[PDB]
DNA sequence: GACTGCTTACA
DNA sequence: ACATGTAAGCAGTC
């Protein structure tokens, strides 16, 4: 049994002098060992010789000072655990998972110390975490300005700041663990807490492990959420509206549709129905002509005829090759018309209800009687299984190496998989979400501005009365009412804005109606948009050309990283 | 360069 | 040991 530690790191922001200036470490089930210092080489002493597992709040930002004393410190990188190597797992995409130090073998005994993220477990702000799990948390924060030589003195303030915020991780971590929450990630405890349900035994009989090469041709078929602004509105200001949002879209499907299990059968060219096998993927080619009065719901990606992001009325001369679900092959034809059509192969698939009731029904309990930070944890716990059924087996990360600068560099690591956990489940739950959106969306089609992937944007404030029959405010799968808005714009795909009716009730701000309103909330969504800047946005400065140097980027500079400020342009 | 890589936001 | 897609900005790559 490891012991496990909480360690934080205050660094200097100066890109030419980037250093640590304080650490901490405090034991996660014993917080009088806990330690206070101003020198990382101290501090990786105390880590080369713990043999403990460590935790930092976002490694993504620690590990870039901790690989760059490594570096030079004669510890390279290496997979094989050979002695005074450290490995890593870092992704593709950049997520840090793990720094793994190992300085040898005693006997059939690893001797190394383990670095993770806590952020992968907790995804929130230290003092959200204090907050919504109802830890002590220190007012204001520590001096981000002050200048601070090497050897710099930490004061009585600065060191309270730092024990205060190890000991808040340590203790949610310990608050999480001992739920029996102690995987590396949020995500892994979803699917490992899903498997204790329905039983690992029927786990692997109902989701068999499918070949690498199976499993990649069924992706071919998966796709993500409809997002889709009517062009009739793009870029205007327009008056009062309103937006349905699905009551968590993903896990309505999984709790109610007809989705598949086991191993699929493949056949040549069109699917002939088979009661036994009633779910299927199709690789289609044609050439498809949008209908007269109807949405769009074609987008086709990697494609030099085509914008990847744009939804097509025309295949614009171009043969379309498609791998589509036997629910998106439906939809695509009540929308459009085929031309030379070829049904060239497919995959057939087992299908059933019911295999997620008693997971969804426990977090969907869990999310409804929480609040803050805890509730979003129960929302991530039900929407990372959707995630874990669609996972990637390509987990080729990045291995870090010392630029010839000082500075961390990133390679592209040697090509690596994992068996895949069950992806037709992954197709079939965003295909019966897109297939719910967007035949609301065309129910509205006289209404409908705005559609992203659960939710539908109307003109006007009444409930049509073609979707009233699926429409509740709480009801798993129905879509709410959520808000109205007395103006907006939307300027482009996940980039708009809203002057939203809110109301009092007990002092705090809730969605309104126009008639039954006391205050108007100015909301902004903007893809890539940071914080800091969406304070700057009003409704006459949001439309193309508004740029802001205010966007925090981390740049590597020798020593580790410092946060600059770039700009934010809407193009 | 158009591309991808490196980052965030919206779902 | 590592949940998903989609859409976006900007510094690099002839
Ligand atoms: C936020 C989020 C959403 N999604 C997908 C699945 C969701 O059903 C869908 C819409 O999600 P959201 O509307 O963002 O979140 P939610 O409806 O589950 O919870 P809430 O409305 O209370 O904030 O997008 C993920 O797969 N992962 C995520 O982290
Ligand atoms: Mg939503
Ligand atoms: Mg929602």
């Amino acid at each position: 049994p490891r012991k496990m530690y909480s360690c934080a790191f205050e660094t200097t922001t100066k890109v030419e002098d980037c250093r640590v200036w304080a650490y901490g470490y405090m034991n996660i089930e014993d917080h009088s060992e806990y330690k206070i210092g101003n020198s990382l080489d101290e501090f990786m002493a105390w880590v080369l010789k713990v043999q403990a597992d460590l935790y930092f709040h976002n490694l993504k930002f620690a590990g870039a000072f901790i690989i760059n004393w490594l570096e030079r410190n004669g510890f390279k990188w290496s997979a094989d655990g050979l002695p005074n190597t450290y490995n890593t797992i870092i992704s593709r995409m950049g997520q840090w998972y793990m720094i793994d130090i190992c300085l040898g073998y005693k006997g059939k005994r690893k001797i190394h110390t383990v670095i993770y993220d806590s952020l992968k477990k907790l995804p929130f702000p230290v003092k959200k975490i204090a907050k919504d799990f109802k830890l002590t948390v220190l007012k204001g924060d520590i001096d981000y300005h002050k200048e601070r030589p090497v050897g710099y003195k930490i004061t009585p303030e600065e060191y309270a700041y730092i024990k205060n915020d190890i000991q808040i991780i340590a203790e949610a971590l310990l608050i999480q663990f001992k739920q029996g929450l102690d995987r590396m990630t949020a995500g892994s405890d979803s699917l490992k807490g899903f498997k204790d349900i329905i039983t690992t035994k029927k786990f692997k009989k109902v989701f068999p492990t499918l070949s690498l090469g199976l499993d990649k041709e069924v992706r071919y078929a998966y796709r993500g959420g409809f997002t889709w602004l009517n062009d009739r509105f793009k870029e205007k200001e327009i008056g009062e509206g309103m937006v349905f949002d699905v009551n968590s879209l993903y896990p309505a499907q999984m709790y109610s549709r007809l989705l598949p299990y086991g191993e699929p059968i493949v056949f040549e060219g069109k699917y002939v129905w088979d009661e036994d096998y009633p779910l299927h993927i199709q690789h289609i080619r044609c050439e498809f002509e949008l209908k007269e009065g109807y949405i769009p719901t074609i987008q086709i990606k990697r494609s030099r005829f085509y914008k990847g992001n744009e939804y097509l009325k025309s295949s614009g001369g171009e043969i379309a090759d498609l791998w589509l679900s036997n629910v998106d092959l439906e939809l695509m034809k009540e929308h459009y018309d085929l031309y030379n059509v070829e049904y060239i192969s497919g995959l057939k698939f087992k299908a059933t209800t019911g295999l997620f009731k008693d997971f969804i029904d426990k977090w969907t309990y869990i999310k409804t009687t929480s609040e803050g930070a805890i509730k979003q944890l129960a929302k991530l716990m039900l929407n990372s299984l959707y995630g874990k059924f669609a996972s990637n087996p390509d987990v080729t990360g990045k291995v870090p190496y010392l630029k010839e600068n000082g500075a961390l560099g990133f390679r592209l690591g040697e090509e690596e998989t994992k068996d895949p956990v069950y992806t037709p489940m992954g197709v079939f739950i965003t295909a019966w979400a897109r297939y719910t959106t967007i035949t609301a969306a065309q129910a509205c089609y006289d209404r409908i501005i705005y559609c992203d992937t659960d939710s539908i944007h109307l003109t006007g404030t009444e409930i049509p009365d073609v979707i009233k029959d699926i429409v509740d405010p709480k009801k798993l799968g129905y879509w709410a009412h959520e808000s109205t808005f007395k103006r907006a714009k939307y300027l482009r795909q996940k980039t708009y804005i809203q002057d939203i009716y809110m109301k009092e009730v007990d002092g705090k701000l809730v969605e309104g109606s126009p008639d039954d309103y006391t205050d108007i909330k100015f909301s902004v969504k903007c893809a890539g948009m940071t914080d800091k800047i969406k304070k700057e946005v009003t409704f006459e400065n949001f439309k193309v050309g508004f740029s802001r140097k205010m966007k925090p980027k981390p740049v590597q500079v020798p020593g580790g990283v410092v946060l600059v400020d770039d700009t934010f342009t809407i193009k």
